[PDB]
DNA sequence: GGAAACGGTGCTTTCTGGTAGATATGGCCGCAACCGATAGTTTAACGGAAACGCAGGTGATATGA
């Protein structure tokens, strides 16, 4: 009922009311992905990117099946210097589907920045 | 009323040999240090156990499909 009312308010562009209703559920469960599927949109549009990335990452630990999205979670985590989290997100991208080859390259930049090259080398051989 | 002549031996002196510490040089023995190597975390990421959810052996109530 709360999730329907919050998503209805989101469709009405009543984003603060939508947030207040999603917060009634998030207060009971901080990992409630069913709220973040649209509350994350509110947080991204309002520039709350620090809270937005965490809303994706902590809930997606459980809700990992939207696998293409882990690339976006990894990218934003790296832009915010949450580098462990960025590598952990790219791991799920590659573990769920290796064919997202640009993700191997992007992850290899994190490896280049910190000297973690032994993980990049076999990956670049596969890319080549 | 005393000083000058010089015999007594007490007290002292170098020539030396003794006592015996000292060390330039020497040869063992083993401490100070380095590059070396074995063992250490904890996690990439997915191989594993324990943890996890739906079936099938009956029955069969409704009224729609």
């Amino acid at each position: 009922q709360l999730l329907s009312q919050a998503n209805e308010a989101f469709v009405r562009n009543d984003l603060q009311v939508a947030e207040r209703l999603f917060n009634e559920v998030i207060k009971k469960d901080a990992r409630n992905f069913a709220a973040y599927e649209t509350l994350g949109d509110i947080y991204q549009l309002q520039g709350r990117l620090n809270d937005c990335c965490n809303s994706w990452f902590l809930a997606a630990h459980l809700n990992a099946s939207d696998w293409e999205f882990w690339k976006i979670v990894a990218i934003l985590s790296a832009d915010l210097d949450h580098v462990r989290q960025a590598i952990y997100c790219f791991s799920r991208v590659i573990s769920l589907n290796p064919m997202e080859w640009e993700s191997i390259y992007r992850r290899s930049m994190l490896y280049k920045k910190t000297g973690q090259l032994a993980r990049a080398l076999d990956g670049f051989q596969r890319l080549y």
